[PDB]
């Protein structure tokens, strides 16, 4: 039905192993990755990556989120960077195969006691320029997140707040920070100066584990491919660090000086893409899913119940994809928390939700712009078929494949409750 | 509430080891779920009265066994008529009507090598009288099952064949027998004379384990409550044997002389019902589900994929039931093989499938009698509502409960592919 | 296959086909069940002790000799019936039958004597008849007391007090027979030497359909605590009048052993029944089959995980010795013990290897029958001048008795457990020895 | 306080996810650093005074890279290492043995090259402990190295360096005939795609752990420290992850051979390794290693598993083992006990070589002998206890597991004892 060649690719012999030791022993350098790269790449925009032509190459290389570092540069400089990112992204709207949403993240300068005056003005600039995400620098407690949230004025409540943990207090007050944040960034640069350098891996692994448990996005950042600022190829420790951040459970990986000021920005993005695909296939899904299942509390929320049912169904048939209809991105995020091997194709009419779901591992957003059908069930079926035809065009799906389809019983967000098993025709 | 997590051995269910599970079993933790292991009662002089059969149905009898080792065809035709009269006396209330299967247990080959001439005549009688199941005595090899199947003819294709394993050869050729049978009976009476008595528990536990792995019904039979032929209460070894057969994984438990000729036929049924409910709550679902999940092969069949997704969803929300629409019983059987704690409420129009699904643990058949609605989606919804109304009347469901609803995309058998999370209103 | 490949070449494929070894090496409990084989014959000596109630059908010296040969390890005297004179004669007849085999020390089988009390009746605590019966037990040197209707910790303190200063060595097994005993189980087990699941009264005091829950819970808690647990009443009931038991009865005996019972019991089946010797033989045959079907892989992992961390060297040595025995499929673990405690701590980890306990205490040799898999050897030789030589002679006595009983063969590996100094409480050494 | 240190809350966790969630930057390491550090000797680390600081910083094995330098250059490096090591021999209870490893130039465009035959002969003549054989592609390459060592170099350990696709594909046959493996990531990262090296590293470490044979992770672990005083975030992560993967040894090349901060690079690997060792999830690791090790009738194998099980049961501070060749200590090390394996030996070479096995702390016994063999055994066990107390491994009240044999000579380990300190 599938063949022996299918079960040799994407580390499938290591995936079927009964123990983690046997899983390690079965990892094969000849077993090629087949799935689309699921860990998003965040690239910092700067002099080396600001031009429209350079940004087109970075989008082609795999950049999903553009980071604007407000520690340097004026509002005029950042507005031009945003315009250049949007021009490069929209240059592909002519091809359904190549077009892809790209999120814009504003990384704040940081705090002084409460929110700094500059952070109030920069956060206001972010709302006025329609940024998708804020990477809030030096978050130490829950009230720091509340201050950032308050500064997103009356118009920016939909912006995602990713709290950067950069010091001892942020690590010790992690639970209260995660509770009020949309996600976390393990900001290793400052963390490695604030706490002993030999302890950063403990903070990284703990925070990734807690974010995976909570079902909230976690970003691993700083010096991942540092030597690539001046060299065309990274060190053995750098490729290892990127692979290990993905294996740890990071939803996103980041590039700072490598893309902002370095001599090889496109090559750094290509390297993170290549390593992430290899590491995602080496994830031990058998124990990971069992542990996420056991640790996740019992739930009476139908979206959560449908998500675990759909992920279980996808593993049973080695589904190529889980197609989900989502307005806010929440139904796709709840599928992503169970770490399915199947790609989560999220069909949405919200351009902002399509950009923001790049924060969740394995979510592939498809922005739907057709006019709504008069009969709701027909409009649902057209979106499901749009996800199928996009998957066929992009290589995720072929005729005869099985896909899992996740929908709700009525229009509007919060009603996901249906899982279907569909044969691709 | 806290009261919910104290009942049905839920503290023992959440235990991390089987030792801790045993240590947490509580005699004060009352069973809440409906009794899932079916009871087979042998019909005889003590249970032929139509009025006594009505009491046995109320006590919990699901399958009526006709032992063709004794009595003429005229005697068995009267037993069938009496069973049907008692069963159909409750048809006036469709929301509470309980289907009861009729099983024909053959005399056997005796000294011969294959199908006896009396068995050919008895099997023909079974087809002519519309029996649901055949318990084929002394099955020693796959060709014995083929001979029974051939003697049933073209009109008996829908009859389930349960092979009785009663000797050393049947145990040694178990795998080839199970492959061609619908299920197995561990016929301990003859097995305990054919092999050393001290080895029967090994054959019983092995056969139940292999049937559970194959997802095929297994019956534990003979002397389970033997002393109740003459005494009002059973021995400590008898209650232990019934509880251990359920814990082993038996889909059905049986009564022979206890209901056929004894003085306490209704009390013997009530005793098996009471013990089975206690033992089902003491099942260690945590390890059992994990092992059944791991041992079940990967599948591209949408019914199989939907079934595991629905069982996983039911465990996530502590669903009171999985309501499934089924024509042949197959969709309910595939749910049952994963041993959900949630009751599998199977709604069917087939009177025969409603009787036959009693062979699968935890399947509660509801016979739907209404003619099809003009709109197929409304006909589906009406059957789901019938499952809910029957469930509320019978005590399976209450307002506020969560239920998993399993349906298909088109009419006819073989198209189950949808799982839905529904709140009971 | 790789985890058992070199051992399969050395010991042979026939070795790994016996005693349910394919089911023992299974990775899941489901696969373990699927691999159980009626053609896989038991090889190990029967480890679950049999308690037989003495009465008119089993009182004669000649009948008792046949019951000892059939497998009786503990003789129960039911003080609910019979006078002190009747029970003293039963004790004398048991001792005469047991000592008729003392002429061959390498094969002599110790047999314990247990006194089962009448109980409190309608009273709240220790009855006056129980005080007199317990005093009789001490005067007649009984090894164990099965205390009827224990409902709380103070009931076992009262039994202990009635035994007096001369009965400090007697083991107290509390009988749980009602709802209160089940609910106060933890406090009762804490002060008792062990427990008896007394299913007769328990099945009348609580709903009959709940007894299996109480049995499985109490056996699990006793296994966790490392204290003996007895399953009792109606196990082979039909054998009181019939030569063969029912299918439910053989299943009940097998399931009590699989549950984790250290001992199984016969009441009317041996006391007044027509087939006392056959009932003992039946429990022996079923127990050997069920012991081989135990899923040691998960059982040992769970007993290790659940057992608390310990700084007691006897406890630490015991787990190391059981781990070593599993690693090499050891035929036996030979242990030197004064009180039986070192053998009990090995037994709590449920090794497949027989625990051959060499002791000079005749009472400890009888009492260790309460612990599953402990085979007591009574050493009669006087102490050597050099203590290290005396230790070695006792280990050699265990090996020679083991060879002359079928437990050991040349080429087998045995684990030897000893201590660093004389006296009880100093076990701290584990040795791997090849049998020559 | 005991259960708050060395990541003990994360150690008691029921799942790997919960283990990760419980890792605490405030939980300080207490155990001695288990993973050995291999430092490459060169112009930056050749002086006797510099070597004394590197030994104090944690260097356990000195690597001589025969790709550069003459035989005269390497003989002087060996003499300087031995002078620095023996400068601490005046205090036998704290003396740290240091192994000398010869890393070959390799076959180049050719089997065994003529330069490798001469270099291996030099190694035997100068008493090297280990050979890191470059570019091992098959079992016959190991046999050729073994033959070039001759009858005098029978005791030298051969660690095969896997540096290309063929070495990875023929890994099982190479490991079978080798004493251990080195994941030589420099050449491996050029021979196979750079993004696949982590797969080869994790697979080889897993297979070596399964076989109970030493595995070394090597190259660019702290690369930036060649010119900078502090490493990058990816470098500290790489060192920690090599230890978590299961590497027995970690290595420094240019960082110690030619860099500006050789002592600081050793101190950094020591600091990270201690943190990572405490974060190892022993609950699942021991269970998997125990399940996967085959059933055995060898008494040393049977005693080792019993001793490791006993150590976990009582939270033993150490397992003291008497060993002639190092084999009894290696069999204890394969189960990854949290308890330090204190190996007391009379063989100076075995004391140096056991640094290849994680958690083996070699003590070179140089005390006068005893007339009664049993008394000589007791004296070696007391020397292990006294050295353990002096070094901080043991305190009064601690429990230790003692592993010995029934007769003199190698191959007779069969006894395990539980001893209370003082
Ligand atoms: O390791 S065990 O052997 N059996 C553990 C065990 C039992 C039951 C389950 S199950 O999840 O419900 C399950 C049932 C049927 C399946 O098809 C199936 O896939 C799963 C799973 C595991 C054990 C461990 C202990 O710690 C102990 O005190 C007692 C026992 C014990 C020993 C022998 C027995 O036969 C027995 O009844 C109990
Ligand atoms: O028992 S272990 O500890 N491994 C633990 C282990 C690692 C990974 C998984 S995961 O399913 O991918 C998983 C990932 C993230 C989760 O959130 C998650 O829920 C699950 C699962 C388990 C061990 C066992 C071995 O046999 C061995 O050779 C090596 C190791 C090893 C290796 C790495 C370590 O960090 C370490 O401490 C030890
Ligand atoms: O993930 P979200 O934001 O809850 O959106 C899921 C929603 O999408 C749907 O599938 C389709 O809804 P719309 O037709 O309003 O887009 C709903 O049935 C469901 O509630
Ligand atoms: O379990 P079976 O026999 O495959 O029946 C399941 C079938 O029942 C249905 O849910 C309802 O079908 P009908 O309307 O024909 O009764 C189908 O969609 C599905 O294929
Ligand atoms: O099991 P117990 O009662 O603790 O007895 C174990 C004792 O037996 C011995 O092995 C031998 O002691 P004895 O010489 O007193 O018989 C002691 O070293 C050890 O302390
Ligand atoms: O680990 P190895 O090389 O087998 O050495 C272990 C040996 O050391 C001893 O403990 C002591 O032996 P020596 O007295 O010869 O040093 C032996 O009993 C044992 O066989
Ligand atoms: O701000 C950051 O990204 C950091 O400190 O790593
Ligand atoms: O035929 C039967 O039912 C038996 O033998 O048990
Ligand atoms: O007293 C007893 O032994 C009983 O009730 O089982
Ligand atoms: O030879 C080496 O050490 C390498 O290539 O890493
Ligand atoms: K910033
Ligand atoms: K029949
Ligand atoms: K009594
Ligand atoms: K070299
Ligand atoms: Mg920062
Ligand atoms: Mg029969
Ligand atoms: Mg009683
Ligand atoms: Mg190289």
């Amino acid at each position: 039905e599938l063949g022996t060649a299918f079960f040799q690719q994407q580390q499938l012999p290591a995936a079927m192993a009964d123990t983690f030791l046997e899983h390690l022993c079965l990892l094969d350098i000849d077993s090629e990755p087949v799935a689309a790269r699921s860990t998003s790449i965040i690239a910092t925009i700067g002099p080396a990556s600001r031009s429209v032509e350079r940004l087109k190459e970075m989008i082609k290389a795999g950049m999903n989120i553009a980071r604007l570092n407000f520690s340097h540069g004026s509002h005029e400089y950042h507005a031009e960077s945003i315009a250049n990112v949007r021009e490069a992204v929209e240059s592909f709207a002519g091809s359904p195969l190549s077009y892809r949403p790209v999120a814009i993240a504003l990384d704040t300068k940081g705090p002084g006691p409460g929110l700094s005056e500059q952070d109030v003005r920069d956060l206001r600039f972010g709302v006025e320029h329609g940024v998708d995400i804020v990477f809030a620098s030096f978050v130490r407690k829950a009230s720091d997140v509340a201050a950032v949230r308050a500064a997103l004025g009356p118009e920016g409540h939909g912006i995602k707040i990713i709290s950067k943990i950069e010091n001892h207090e942020g690590v010790k007050r992690f639970d209260e920070i995660l509770e009020v944040s949309d996600g976390i960034m393990v900001a290793r640069g400052d963390l490695g100066i604030e706490i002993p350098a030999e302890k950063v891996f403990l903070a990284q692994k703990m925070m990734i584990g807690r974010c995976n448990l909570a079902g909230k996005p976690v970003v691993c950042a700083t010096q991942m491919l540092e030597s690539m600022i001046t060299k065309p190829r990274p060190t053995r420790a750098e490729t290892s660090d990127v692979a290990n951040a993905v294996l740890d459970g990071a939803d996103c990986i980041m590039l700072s000086g490598e893309t902002a000021k370095g001599n090889f920005p496109v090559e750094a993005v290509k390297m993170q893409h290549a390593i992430a695909r290899e590491a995602e296939a080496a994830v031990y899904h058998r124990q990971l899913f069992e542990e996420l299942r056991r640790a996740a509390p019992l739930s009476r929320d139908p979206t959560e119940v449908t998500a675990i049912g759909a992920v279980e169904a996808a593993f049973k048939c080695c589904a190529a994809a889980i197609i989900v209809l989502t307005t806010t991105g929440r139904s796709a995020q709840l599928l992503s928390r169970y770490r399915p091997r199947a790609a989560v194709i999220a069909v949405t009419r919200s351009a902002q939700a399509a950009r923001q779901v790049h924060l969740c591992r394995g979510v592939f957003p498809l922005l739907y712009r057709e006019p709504p059908e008069a009969i709701w069930a027909d409009d649902v079926d057209r979106r499901v078929q749009f996800g199928i035809e996009s998957g066929k065009l992009r290589g995720f799906l072929r005729v005869g494949d099985l896909v899992i389809v996740v929908t709700g019983w009525r229009p509007g967000s919060g009603y996901t409750n249906i899982m279907r098993v569909l044969s691709i025709s």
